[PDB]
């Protein structure tokens, strides 16, 4: 066909529009090369580029067929001959996720801001989630070059109004992530397992301030975990059986491994504790990797020591590693989600490194952050809506 | 905030409306619960699920700041109060992809209406590639059991108006797909390796004849392999590499398995064909499984027969199973693609079946059928857009 003509439908959703349009396009010499609608509270949009003959473009039969078929029915409709208009939109270079409870008007408005001052098209905005927390996508194209100062703008704008803001590269690529990691304590699961067991000792005083030291970076992992497992000497190798029986998974933590494993991930954890409680867990969550440090038991006692090689935070890195290696996966193809200083190596060793409820060091190091009680709003950053999750978790 | 207001901007696009509208909401109680904003050829829609007190919802300074600031600038605005509209709508149960070159008019018309007459929604329409081939796709909301229905006449139109036409269950767990199996002979290479060797031994036309009834459903895979291979008696073994250096990839197929390396596939071939041809390509192509059958070899000549196990058409199931044993892949996330009754089974074992400029008895029973030169639109019917194709290209 000679030219190219662009033929735009607007108006209220009716039932058919699509079918008729297309019928009154094949009276004349019609070929499809683009075509785009959608319906958005029953506002209807309709684009069609289509392809037809110098004689057919410019006759007036081809608009009085449309023209007189979308009016009669209550829509509007417009007919250019394009000829130099894009056949198929580019995609997307990124996307944003913005995840609040509640999300402002004012803090949308301040990440959209942020995002028109620095030359960044909004492409599509979409809702991912209205439970645990309120979910919006926004697939954008920005100007090269323009990554990192986005980034650092919608960080402002994050905790200046309060909604999480990730901002992910949208390639093919980068998308097909296959493999995460979960820290354990205050991420997979609720409080710290050492002071769980600080307890029993009656330490769980100086044990909780230790490790608030540590996962905020003001102490060194190594020492830090050393002076905390001493408080445990004497105890019974027992409790270990009973504190792994205390455990709370955080809030939709068995969502998130459930869509995890929907999605064909290879899921591990990696932490700092011990590995005789995570490992109960590991195996009732089928998991595929757990790296974690030891108790020294001695007499059915522990002694306060851990034995061989620390997990330090270096170590952590190295785990996903080998989880990545064991697994075949790229490590730009890994999710790394951890909450304490612990975690900065894993996260920034990992494709994407994710934050929850993070203390201010790994924030400030983490690809996305999220700062709510819920731990599948990590899917909502993996591009899984929840209309998704409960449409799978439904089928069974 | 105590109801919901819903304000749905309309119009052709300009600079800033986003930003805009969420500053006006800001100077009110507003809270999103949902938004969706697209622009298709210049008609922008922005449809915002609001949250305000009652107080602001049924008073006049939220309706008339929202409606000023937007007829101001050449956009219609609604305001409605809701409460009992969805916040979120549902996802589509299916996508439908349209491949044609051309796809008329009443090609995509005949679609519509297929899809129309069952209770088929339509939630979306994009293309999906201008090259090299057009590709549209739809993504639907298909009443439960309408499934088989659906596929059949959109099998009768696919045929009737020169399309391919596949649904797609378009699930989280049936999407995230992991590994893909090639058939070798008119699949991942141009023409017949057995019909390249039988013209060294001037049989070529005998051995054409055989293939084509073999690979139509009319003779078993197994007689066939053995007759024609027959035909090869007294070559020199030196024929295999010379064969090897004459083979010509199907258009695309480079571009499909760089493409599915990015998402992360697992990709094999399997084939009734020799595994001392198919073994240089599959090293070339970083592959990751080969399954083939064995041509006989003394004093450095093939004798007319195969050994071992001939990889049959239950045999090419077998090895599919195998390969994703190996690469823990559950079926249901495998793909297979071939062009002959050779690959029934293959394809019926598959998660997706595809049928590849093949024969009629395997169209009639894939998955889902192609029907241009190109292996690369394989990539379109596994959700993947010529854009991003190009996108990532480039970035290399
Ligand atoms: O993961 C943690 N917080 O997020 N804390 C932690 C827990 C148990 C142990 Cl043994 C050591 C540490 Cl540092
Ligand atoms: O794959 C094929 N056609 O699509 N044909 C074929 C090729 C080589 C051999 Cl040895 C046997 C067969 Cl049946
Ligand atoms: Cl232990
Ligand atoms: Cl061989
Ligand atoms: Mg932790
Ligand atoms: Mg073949």
């Amino acid at each position: 066909p000679k030219v190219s003509v662009l033929i735009t439908v607007t108006g209220v959703d009716q039932p058919g529009v699509t079918a008729t349009l297309f019928e009154v396009l094949s009276r004349h010499g019609v070929e499809l090369l683009n075509v785009e609608q959608v319906v958005i509270r029953h506002r209807l949009t309709l684009g069609v580029l289509v392809c037809c003959p110098a004689d057919v473009a410019d006759g007036p039969a081809l608009r009085h067929d449309v023209e007189a078929a979308i009016r009669k029915v209550g829509l509007d409709v417009s007919i250019e001959r394009s000829d130099d208009v894009p056949i198929i939109r580019e995609p997307s270079t990124h996307t944003i996720f913005v995840l609040g409870r509640p999300i402002t008007a004012a803090a949308f408005g301040a990440v959209a801001r942020e995002v028109a001052a620095l030359g960044v098209n909004i492409d599509l905005i979409r809702g991912v989630s209205d439970y645990p927390v309120i979910g919006l996508e926004l697939r954008v194209s920005v100007p090269p070059g323009a990554d990192e100062a986005l980034r650092t703008a919608l960080n402002r704008v994050s905790s200046e109004e309060h909604v999480d803001v990730a901002v992910e590269d949208y390639t093919l690529e980068r998308r097909a992530k296959r493999l995460i990691v979960f820290d354990v304590d205050s991420t997979l699961v609720q409080g710290e397992v050492i002071e769980m067991l600080a307890a029993k000792a009656g330490a769980e005083g100086q044990v909780a301030a230790i490790t608030d030291a540590a996962m905020r970076g003001e102490l060194d992992f190594a020492q830090s975990l050393q002076q905390r497992v001493a408080t445990l000497a004497g105890l019974p190798a027992t409790v270990i059986d009973e504190v792994a029986g205390q455990l709370e998974l955080m809030p939709g933590a068995r969502t998130t491994l459930r869509t995890l494993r929907r999605l064909g991930y290879a899921c591990g954890v990696v932490s700092g504790g011990f590995r005789r409680i995570i490992e109960p867990l590991a195996e009732e969550l089928m998991l595929d990797y757990v790296a974690a440090n030891e108790l020294e038991i001695v007499d059915g006692t522990l002694t306060g020591r851990v034995v061989g090689p620390i997990i330090d935070r270096a170590g952590k890195a190295t785990a996903l590693r080998e989880f990545a290696q064991r697994a075949g996966v790229p490590m730009a193809q890994t999710v790394a989600v951890g909450d304490g200083a612990n975690d900065i190596d894993m996260l920034a060793a990992a494709g994407l490194g994710i934050a929850f409820n993070a203390k201010p060091a790994l924030r400030e190091v983490a690809d996305a952050s999220l700062s709510h009680p819920y731990l599948d709003t990590v899917l909502f950053l993996l591009g899984v809506t929840r209309g998704e999750i409960e449409a799978a978790d439904a089928i069974d």
